[PDB]
């Protein structure tokens, strides 16, 4: 089963343009000094101006296929991989094939949702469809705005979120090249849905109902009962992955590239390795929702300097609860 | 690549236990008698007391298990594919599977979001992670609740639409089993967005931004221009489809079975084949969304009488403006 032929062919990112400065909304909303660095580990974070997702989604897109050395009619599957919905009909497959001038194309556009880590769980799906020989040239496109949900009342809130764009192009390798999933695994406890959710957006609390509260638009988090879930899950998961590739081990691997929604993830992954091996977007990107994971697979990459026939790690904690880990060769 | 192992193992359907007559609904608002079923094709339907989606999902889900001789524990991938979704956070996958009582399983539960016919993509993804050995018991769930988003001052929205679930489990044949794929296809043509969307519940028309209009959380749909996509493109759809399996025909197969929102696909069908090659839930379960075509799969072979070895087609029209479609062997 595992070693799959997979090959991240392209990358592609799209930021907002104007850069908000922790330093700035401290001085504007009276925090301390410092405060989002340390309590956040957010120096800066990208807002919106105009932009719909769709248009961060297709920008990201097009450079990741100019990456592949490829045109947009080579693409023959797109798969939107947000953290969150741009309208609720229909998903953002067909409306980011739109924005990229494919709208007329018949080129099969959907969406995989795992929330969070919709970007991960959209590389197995593509994995499984290449050696399938199904699709070839496969676009996976992760565009999150959540400036929209920002509570200026809140600095654990509106501190914390920023916008993004970023996409990959999979294709099955070339004859030769290295490139492979080692190992991938998946792994969900729905009995933590409660401990990370938004109940609104839905039909269990349509905006009119009998059953809507105050609150059923923003985020409900418990991160002391979401931490239970890792202390009781996340070792059993981790011996279960790295069994999948028995003759390939953490030291073999140059990068651990992670959904990184807070500094929590990033500063276990510090205790416990070399910071250079460890690849930060949150610094710069806020937490980004669902582009969080392939921003910083774009950062390995385009700044961290991945090579071919390197391995890197990707891993993640999402609402769900659900864990993700793959190990690659690049 | 086609023809491809697949085995509809287990089948489920849960509906609300009310039946809403067209006829006390036409007493009621003032419609003339026979008005439903003249112009809707629809005599009765379904609506939710206070089920969740995620319990209709789960009580469909439940019986599709049990129809595969197996155990919920024997599961080992939850698919959500719904045509809309019953929270922001978590997707369904999650919720489904913390409803079946699976919540601390580890059991991976994601959502495959094709909007109208999230189903049929979901049959194709699991198709793939099945034939590549990743998976062995996929449960595939598509649950949706409308009557929340009935208006009643437009009878052609509050007579149209009915509230639903059914559940596929799916897995590899046993030796010798005729169980397949011989032909699936899926285009997308993203132009026709506009034409079938509902512009609020997500970052685009965020419930207070500054690009929110009066009717952002209802059905936008111009029947005219999604008509003329039909046209244009679903001649070329057919012929491809057709072309992948050229030892097997229309002829061969017993029932057509479509995702049925309105009366027109039936119609269409019914001007070229007999009555009785045609699976119909829409006269009596209404337009239930993302759940009509495996409400129309779980009539074709619990009430239809369709047998191992004989020969089915899907087939849809949706919201993105996609088309799908496949040809199987049950």
């Amino acid at each position: 089963v595992f070693p799959l032929p997979f090959k991240i062919a392209g990358l592609g990112r799209y930021v907002p343009a104007d850069v908000v400065l922790s330093s700035d909304l401290e001085k504007k909303y009276d925090l301390p000094p410092g405060w989002c660095v340390e309590k956040q580990g957010i120096r800066e974070r990208r807002w919106v101006k105009d932009e719909t997702a769709s248009f961060m989604g297709a920008e990201a897109a097009k450079e990741a296929v100019r990456d592949a050395g490829l045109k947009l009619e080579d693409i023959d599957l797109i798969i939107n991989a947000s953290g969150s919905p741009e309208q609720a009909v229909p998903d953002g497959g067909p409306l980011v094939q739109r924005e990229l001038g494919l709208g007329r194309s018949g080129v099969p556009s959907i969406t995989v949702n795992a929330s969070c880590l919709s970007f991960f769980v959209a590389l197995d799906v593509a994995a499984n469809y290449l050696n399938m020989r199904r699709y070839k040239r496969i676009l996976i496109v992760s565009s999150d705005i959540s400036s929209v949900a920002l509570d200026f009342r809140k600095p654990e809130n509106f501190t914390l979120f920023g916008d993004a764009a970023a996409a990959a192009v999979v294709t099955l390798p070339e004859p030769g090249e290295k490139s492979c999933i080692h190992a991938s695994q998946v792994r969900t406890y729905g009995y933590g849905a409660e401990f990370s959710m938004v109940p609104g957006g839905g039909s269990r609390r349509h905006p009119n109902g009998k059953n809507t509260t105050p609150e059923d638009n923003y985020l409900h988090m418990n991160g002391a009962e979401l931490l239970k879930i890792g202390f009781e899950y996340l070792p059993r998961f981790n011996e279960a992955l790295w069994k999948q590739c028995p003759d390939i081990t953490i030291k073999d691997c140059r990068y651990v590239i992670p959904h990184q929604p807070s500094r929590v993830v990033l500063d276990y992954l510090s205790l416990t390795y070399p910071d250079d091996k460890l690849v930060r977007i949150i610094d710069r990107f806020a937490n980004c929702i669902g582009a969080s994971m392939p921003m910083a697979l774009y950062e390995a990459v385009k700044v961290g300097g991945l090579r071919r026939g390197e391995r890197g790690v990707l891993t993640g904690t999402g609402s769900g609860v659900s864990f993700v880990g793959m190990v690659f060769t690049y």
